[PDB]
């Protein structure tokens, strides 16, 4: 039962179940993957693709021979499983020079060369089929007041992706980018570090039609925030090109943990949002099988990122198509907050007396919301536990 | 020593000293303060304004004529005393109607009402002089996540708001309203919990110059998010309109502190952001004396308020002018963060092999970002220890 | 499905489904309740039993005439429904006398009144029946580092628990107390902030046999610990004398959602302790239906904290006896965690060559603990989609 | 100004000095540091002592001779410069053979092993002359329900610490243990995750005189409590044998920042706790200069620990010695605070009817309680600010 198939789009990146397992206080714990063997088990798991950095890819600092030859390696693998590519990133952010930053670095020479790396890897990203560009910035940002003038970091920022944006549209490649906010960790504290300010910064773009967010689950409760709201945010702007599903337990270092632990109640009303949506990207998990695990638990862990999600939206499905829940819908008045407030137009409205002197606010204060007996029956559905 | 100015512009709500301190599990322990009692002793202590819910000033449901003699004494105490009115805002929170929210609401006749309530006091606050208009939607959101499908809401929300700026236009009115993000509390998520979400939002209205945020120091720190830094993304769109002041003791209840309690170190990197950049708008407080406090300790809070902001003002003015310091500020390079990554354009930086080939990364690597030395320069300027 | 019983214990505060709606931004939304609706309500939907607050029974400031009165008319109530009244507590945070603290306010005359109105309800909860006596010091604590010496508060605090003991112990009453921790609100921090804090505090009294904890869901999570291990703790010292249940989303103000909602997976792991451990005590709710709700949605959300109870029991007992899990149990050395480390003692130990020489770190190091499958089938059988 | 003296007994970790920078995200910055590089350096600033955990001072798998020359050298420098060793404690977190825990391991072998590896350092540390053995248990814990069985956890954590005391014994050491709580990191939750759980735990062993708490300013701020508050409950039960000063900016992963950064009026309230109570300890720093940083940043961090505590020691003795704070702790009631409840005994407080028939609570709530301009004057004398 709960079975993936290639319709449900279940991506990993390379980086997720080739986790070596080192933390801030711990050495690795499993070697390293060969990225042919992460496609293959994957592929074996009923994934539908992979997605990596740069540097997951092609070992930092490699010849140009040596470049060739992992990529040739690594699409025979995507060739004999029919694993696609739908996104790819760059890694700002390992190599000591990336310490203060890539595109908002304050040295001048570090910011120029984060653009060449990741416009190398906007090119093999398209070569490979990808759609979506990610970027997570999470050396933008600081530790202490001084360090970093947020004005002048969001000014090279914008430069950065307008430069970005260039290129692209230069190419006449068709991938859009997809900026991935996070609130701190590794910095102090992160630019851009919601949903929010991520969908606000890409209105000042100069092609703002290019940019879109890639939400993480853990990201957004890493600032207790509501992780549907923030994706419903993104869907009503016209901009979740991508999403990262995992699980967090709270406010607290970046967990990575399979999706459908952590908050699983979010989890729920996640699929139920993605899927009454219609959202039509890929349902990429950005996961950590935890250290403890040894390579049968890796699989384990990303068998169970896939099978999490397939019962959510079972039952996520199952709640909106039962009639005792519709009926709950409209009692609770779902149906009228989808009505205009005022289609008759603003003077209409300061003509109604309905609206203010003949408003009878008592009576309209006692009506009750319903809203318990409404979430009751979805915890029962989510349960399985209707009767 | 630090005594307010006019030109330091400090205002209170009259919600502020007036909160008689009623909390979730506590009666009432200071009488109700008369409006004209709260303007007089504010301005005793070198205030420079007001501020108010319509509900503040005109007890709810109040007769025409008792809405004028309200207002009439009001005045009259402003003029007694040179107060002016910045800024008011609607109640859309206290009154059982709204125990689902105002502009969101479920219930369309009770949107509709929450308008008309608002276009009222629209007017008031025009009579009275008042430039920025606020809105805090504390009650639009949810508990549970069937209750508030966000997509709709944010349809609401926006239909709201555009309605209120086609309400000043029609009337020739030159105030600007500023929405006052909140996380959480009283709702257990509220849409559009931070500044990003809002200005976001704000982006998509149909007459964007007309709306700005008002950002609230303990709201964004009840996400634990970095308040300086997301008031340097307002200031960076052009939309910080107004502010509250205030200090909050990490993630938990709105605390609503005296400005400098809390984070302390936070409201120092605020005050040396707002005066830098030339921020011209009332230093507002939105704090609450706690229960524990007489009539006599109301007014040395809200005098605390206004004492901490110029101490602040004087340390980050000597940090910013201390050769030592702006040495330290080139050491770590703040001035090349400051300088285009790549005013040569995209081919240049293409064609530079110094950007990519020839980028010795080691090298960069191992220069120091000198960052803890320029903070311990901040924290010498903060507590008065240079030497 | 899902019937509550006599032998599950529910019990209810009269405060709970009582809850009028107030909170730090809105007036009642529903009219109060008098205790014989609640008590003939909650019989209806299955409860075992009530508790009080003392000013939840008799209203402050009652006459002896008027305080027998509504002791009786409450005493019919739980003689018509056989309900029950196993734990009573004193309400030392609503009235202004209480703004700084009862038994730990600055003032000592309102110390030992905190301490006679204590007094006062042990004597009328044992008349009850109450088997325990909850403390919540909801005011103990402080907005501000000057304002209570915390050595010297605990030195009140131990004075007024050894008060107490003696009291109870001098009129051969067989009741105990319970201390309920809570990190912050209404205070910015409240004294024995979590469950550890009371834990140790109780240590010192002179008699503490007398003194368990009273550990609260939400309380704990407030502070983002994990309430299964706080519960274990608690049981491995033998100090669950009672329980709250409820429900709390992240660290933020104190929800109170019903039992079930917030964080369910640990809802599920408590449970699964509880049943484990063979806690006899009542399965106690203090949880607020939201003010959205009307009366009905009052009873429903009441019904919903059983009826979640009840389902998360049916899992955990599935989970644990399913031949699957206990061989999973013992793949992931469950079973060795129980063994003893060295019964053979200190010198054998110090002797024993395959706790050092010998011992193979490496392949010690590559078992993987297999702990991901178990998790996975831990919420196969919570959703109940197991195959 | 505010120089270091040998009686301010200023001492650092090794690994704090010396941490490469390597986090979840990002590869070493620094090169390894020598111990006795960093020796000399700290003693060159005024440090009067180091700590180390065994596999910072000798390599993990050293052979005999090797750590001989190891320890040699170290004592040359710790001679060479007046430094001494007052602590030292284990790693039982870095090694893969470790990854679920240590004393807690599921495995008995590890759990074995684990005290092997403590034992033999005891023996080390008391021949460099230590008074305090800490044990931060950063392994022991779960990110699941099912891993780990926290009633039994406990039982062979109490059992390992049973065995140390006794070993300690044994050996007529006149060394001592302190327990270093943690709530999550790099574990989800970690056992024993407070100064509250640890104290509580400690009432349990079989010694409890020979075990205190090592608690650590950010571990207590991750949970968002109150640091000075734990602190006091510690001094107060007679268990602060050694403290852990560092900076954390809110509730996240554990930063480490230098001592003063961070939440710096509540090292302010700290640092006024130590010295008030005479606590006679170290002053200990782990905290790690940020990644950011060259060799001159890691030496100006450390220094900048130091002469933060200095500051803060100035300013707090200031604020307890003038007349004006005095006058305003009587105000405030602080005196009353410490005298007792009832030092006439229960009888006589039941007797007394002015605790209850003759109570004023009226006038007694109408007293404010001046906690307001304490506070200002508490903020004021930290700013250097009285005028
Ligand atoms: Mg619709
Ligand atoms: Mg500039
Ligand atoms: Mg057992
Ligand atoms: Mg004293
Ligand atoms: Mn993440
Ligand atoms: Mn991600
Ligand atoms: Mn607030
Ligand atoms: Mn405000
Ligand atoms: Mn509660
Ligand atoms: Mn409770
Ligand atoms: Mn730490
Ligand atoms: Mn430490
Ligand atoms: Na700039
Ligand atoms: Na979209
Ligand atoms: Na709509
Ligand atoms: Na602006
Ligand atoms: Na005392
Ligand atoms: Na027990
Ligand atoms: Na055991
Ligand atoms: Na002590």
């Amino acid at each position: 039962n709960y079975a993936p198939t290639p319709v449900d789009r279940f991506t990993f990146g390379l980086w997720t179940v080739g986790w070596q397992g080192r933390d801030p206080f711990g050495d690795a714990t499993r070697r390293a993957l060969d990225p042919v063997e992460s496609v293959r088990r994957l592929a074996e798991l009923g994934a539908h693709g992979v997605t990596f950095h740069d540097d997951d890819l092609i070992p930092f600092g490699s010849s140009d021979s040596e470049r060739e030859e992992h990529v040739k390696r690594f699409r025979q693998a995507l060739d004999d499983t029919g694993m696609k590519v739908p996104m790819a990133t760059t890694n700002l952010f390992t190599h000591p020079v990336f310490k203060d930053g890539g595109f908002t670095a304050n040295d001048r020479d570090v910011r120029r060369y984060a653009l060449r790396k990741t416009i190398r890897n906007i090119d093999l990203a398209v070569e490979l089929g990808a759609e979506t560009y990610v970027a997570w910035g999470g050396r933008e940002g600081a530790e202490s007041g001084g360090a970093k003038d947020v004005r002048d970091a969001l000014d090279r920022m914008k430069e950065a992706f307008d430069l970005l944006g260039e290129y692209v549209t230069s190419q006449g490649y068709d991938i859009r980018f997809a900026i991935e906010p996070k609130p701190n960790q590794p910095r102090g504290d992160i630019l851009l570090p919601t949903v929010g300010h991520a969908l606000a910064f890409i209105e000042r773009l100069e092609r703002p039609e290019l940019y879109g967010v890639n939400p993480e689950v853990g990201h957004e409760q890493m600032a207790g925030l509501n992780f549907p709201h923030g994706i419903a945010q993104a869907l009503w702007a016209g901009k979740l090109f991508h999403i990262d599903l995992n699980g967090q337990n709270g406010i607290k270092y970046d967990q990575d943990l399979r999706f459908g632990a952590g908050d699983l109640r979010a989890a729920f009303w996640l699929v139920d949002l993605l899927e009454s949506a219609g959202y039509s990207g890929p349902r990429h998990f950005d996961f950590k099988p935890p250290r403890t695990e040894d390579f049968d638990g890796v699989w384990a862990s990303a068998a169970g990122c896939m099978r999490n999600y397939l019962i959510l939206k079972e039952r996520a499905a199952a709640f909106r198509a039962d009639p005792e829940v519709q009926e709950a819908l409209r009692a609770s008045r779902l149906d009228e907050l989808a009505r205009p407030t005022a289609a008759d137009g603003l003077q209409a409205l300061l003509d109604d007396r309905s609206a203010f002197e003949e408003f009878d606010v008592d009576a309209a204060a006692a009506r009750g919301m319903a809203f318990e007996r409404l979430d009751q029956l979805a915890m029962d559905h989510l349960l399985g536990a209707r009767g």
